[PDB]
């Protein structure tokens, strides 16, 4: 497996909290979807 | 601060490093600034 660690602050944390209460809360998983959301435009 | 450390594959790590040698090298961040270039306007 590959590793990916970042380093947030709390306004980041909670917009994604955000979108996360959505799916029912996921944020972890979040992070890395909107990522891989993002990389079918950019690739 | 806010950790966030996150299980990923080869391809998504490689275009994220295609991506961030445009930058000319800063793999890590440029996952972080894309999701807070996002942030501005999820919606």
């Amino acid at each position: 497996t590959r590793a990916v660690s970042l380093y947030f602050s709390d306004e980041q944390y909670q917009k994604l909290e955000k979108m996360a209460n959505e799916e029912e809360e996921s944020v972890g998983s979040y992070i890395k979807r909107y990522i891989l959301k993002a990389l079918r435009k950019i690739e």
